[PDB]
């Protein structure tokens, strides 16, 4: 699937001009035309700023809608949509009719589906039309927000992002937040993250020389996303740091055993975004203009939380037992194939995790063509001969340690270091359990708290160099 | 040491306004004064474009510099700096002589030191002043090489990034470029990495609504820098790719093998650099006005080149003995040392360092309260006794293998992925060769070029998922 992402300023302020790209050369006023036509996405979202609400050009008569005395930050965002999209149908399209009127149908259509949406951030800014006041930081967090509930969740998924017509600081704060959310996506699924960017509109020049200038459409994208360690914790949330330390840096066993409930995050999200708007005054300027005073604003946290979000989306579609707190080896060897899109951590685990899967089925492997072989926890459980103290609890159905069940078989003060190395594997906390009715072995952490507190100092961990 | 990079574009279009950051208010027409009285830097970077060439408004004459005609991209760049360092004299620090005298002297004073630099950098535009033809690519390929040359080495250190003057496609690719090489000072050195950006100037306003409104210089940064893998080669330089491999998988023994020197680095960029500048057309428009055309482009390997670059500064404030082909285990610890900073791939090294430790030294550890020890090749070549063939060999000096330097002691189908496990320390390829002479065992790459290769192929490697 491809789809496109595209900031917007203030397209009333735009003059037509023409557009080349991929050999296509289309002319219009904004880059979406170009755009839609060269690649044909599937969907396109746009954002843009509440900075652009009640806005208004008396000399062009455009857009054509008034402007409005507001008093709650639900109407400045539905009236900013309602211009943009006036832009969209009585400009975009409109002009199109003469220029590649197949194209304008195209576009015309996408919108009719929902092909196409437009979502207001908040925004910073003094204007003619309006004035916006709050931290600037509140666009890049509610960016991610967005861009955590509109993103696709799929293979082989390619993100266009054109940043051409952004216009202060969201290009970066967008750039930022969509690379965070597709380096999620790419621990699963194939995603090519591309980044589009038209040179600039020629200003004070002759008229001559504005029609010989054509705008071309440059690629400036990073290419095949690799997934990367996001070490972003939500305050106050043990668990789900828990859960976030085992994404960033490869603990199988704490992945299943402290999965969020999306719903819990979701929900978290929704609180904490509702607070957010609450503190957002609607008054009025003092000549008569809208006034939006932000004095709430939106914390990191959020961002992180909104990044779990999109993490959850990605991998709820392989995961759905999840919170499990007893999990036998072969879900612990899916979890672990997950990192095998970071080659480093995949590779220490395929090793940690062989040697798992021994424990429970022995090991069976060759030295200088002889043949030597070990039993596990599986075999030892059957013979009825083994009396030792170990398999005698464990045939019970008691629990026993991980490093108890080294020694059924064969196999530093810092904590947190040790527990990175043995990826969250300790012989002092994970536990072996073994039912009968299942018939299978189940690891564990007996100490619940104790394995999230591990895991989540693994998180803020940095090693030493001066 | 603190240091400020900021993006400008075109100053002579900013009004006098007041900024307000960290409790301080400074009124000017640009951040840098209320970042210096702010921030203190002892070293400022400031960005600019040569579309700044030849600029000229005949309403405020300003520049007071002349309109000129180009021959040469070299004028450009010395013309465009001559304008932009006007604007610093002739109105930065001259209206704050009228609002703070003391920091008109202290810019005007880091002017004189070399405290302050102007760079021009390849910029993309048909302006009033002047047209410039070009790869977009350019500005941030270049941009990555200028922050490689001017970018400090130190312990602590903090670097700002202003991006409020900065106008197109600017911003981005300055924050892309300094994360990447900060993220390399990071593997030796702390450094902070701090983003500002000031809210936007008020437009179309009330002269009263204006004189209301201070712009807040926002801290947007990531904080806390964390060294980042960077897989970038640079095309047909087979070692530095290993090189790279090694900095970005973590290979201690590919570190020392293939430690570029920096000279034939800085070489390459220098030759790669001249055969773009003399692609540089400098013509005239219609109009009588510059016109710049880039008939020649960058390309990543000049990033990469130029990223390479940087991390061998930072690295060669540690290593002055490389490239060295036979290292002993103890700088082999040393170089192992730097991964701490990336505590996945350090802690992967401490134990596979600490064996190759216990192969030279012997192995000293207990079982049980009970005492168990092992000899290393060291004590074996003492002991004239010992008549084993491989210890016979090694006290000749004859090269050994480090699996049979496994033998004398006690210690796939895919070799990319066994070579990351390994961390480069192959049983295969890896020999060991002991000097009487310095009395030393050291770890070397018999073949060259295979270790080269599967180092290479290392950067490029990316496990399966689907
Ligand atoms: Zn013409
Ligand atoms: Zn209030
Ligand atoms: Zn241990
Ligand atoms: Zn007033
Ligand atoms: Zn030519
Ligand atoms: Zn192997």
């Amino acid at each position: 699937m491809r789809v496109l992402v595209t900031t917007w300023g203030n397209p009333f302020q735009w003059e037509p001009i023409t557009y080349e790209y991929r050999g296509i050369k289309v002319k219009s006023r904004n880059t979406l035309p170009i755009l839609v036509k060269t690649l044909e996405p599937e969907r396109i979202l746009i954002l843009v700023a509440d900075t652009m609400a009640n806005y208004y050009d008396s000399g062009k008569n455009k857009p054509e809608i008034e402007e409005k005395s507001f008093s709650s930050y639900s109407e400045v965002v539905e009236d900013t949509k309602e211009r943009i999209l006036w832009h969209i149908k009585e400009e975009v399209i409109e002009e199109l009719r003469e220029e590649d009127p197949e194209l304008a149908k195209k576009i015309e259509n996408m919108l009719k589906d929902e092909r196409i949406t437009i979502e207001v951030l908040p925004g910073v800014g003094v204007f003619g039309n309006i004035t916006v006041e709050g931290e600037m930081l509140d666009f890049y967090y509610y960016a991610t927000y967005k861009l955590a509930e509109w993103l696709p969740v799929q293979n082989n998924l390619e993100v266009y992002l054109d940043l051409t017509h952004g216009i202060n600081f969201m290009p970066t704060f967008t750039y930022r937040a969509l690379r965070n959310l597709l380096g999620l996506l790419a621990y699963l699924y194939n995603v090519k993250f591309e980044i589009v960017n038209s040179e600039p509109y020629p200003l004070g020049v002759s008229q001559e020389i504005r029609e010989d200038t054509i705008l071309h459409i440059r690629e400036i994208g990073e290419g095949v996303v690799r997934p990367r360690p996001q070490y972003s914790p939500v305050e106050g949330k043990l668990y789900w740091n828990a859960f976030i330390s085992s994404v960033a840096n490869g603990f199988p066993l704490v992945f299943a055993s402290f999965y969020p409930n999306i719903r819990d995050v979701e929900d978290y999200l929704n609180k904490k975004l509702e607070e957010f708007l609450v503190g957002i005054e609607v008054g009025e300027r003092e000549d008569g203009k809208p006034y939006v005073k932000r004095e709430k604003a939106l914390d990191r946290s959020f961002k992180n939380a909104s990044k779990l979000y999109y993490a959850l989306r990605v991998f709820n579609t392989k995961f759905q037992n999840y919170p499990k707190k007893e999990v036998p080896i072969e879900e612990i060897m899916e979890i672990s194939k997950i990192f095998e899109s970071l080659p480093r951590i995949g590779i220490i685990l395929e090793r940690q995790v062989e040697w798992l899967r021994n424990l429970v089925y022995g090991r069976l492997w060759y030295e200088n063509g002889e043949q030597k072989i070990k039993k596990g926890l599986l075999e030892i459980i059957k013979d009825k001969k083994d009396k030792r103290k170990e398999a005698e609890a464990l045939k019970k159905g008691k629990t026993i340690s991980l490093a108890e069940a080294a020694k059924l078989t064969r196999i530093s003060p810092n904590v947190v270091r040790n527990f990175i190395a043995h990826s969250g594997f300790e012989y002092n906390i994970v536990y072996v359990k073994y039912d009968r009715l299942s018939d299978r072995l189940y690891f564990f952490y007996k100490d619940k708290e104790k394995a999230a507190n591990l895991a989540y100092e693994a998180l803020l961990y940095r090693g030493e160099k001066e």
